[PDB]
């Protein structure tokens, strides 16, 4: 049975790419303006 | 879950340009006069 295990383990896992980061919050498309409007 | 609620933050804005400032009120399109008329 010690063969059979594994080989269930190794043959349920496969293509799944680990990929430790999932993602950031920080976003900046534009940075913040800083700038008036007068008339 | 954790990535999916990232992805949907990040979906959701998009354009929204943050501008600090909004309007300045003091307007000065032309300056007091401060003159006088006799006949």
């Amino acid at each position: 049975a010690r063969e059979a295990i594994a080989q269930m383990k190794a043959a349920a896992l496969a293509g799944i790419n680990s990929r430790l980061f999932g993602l950031d919050g920080n976003i900046s498309t534009n940075s913040e303006n800083t700038e008036r409007h007068t008339a």
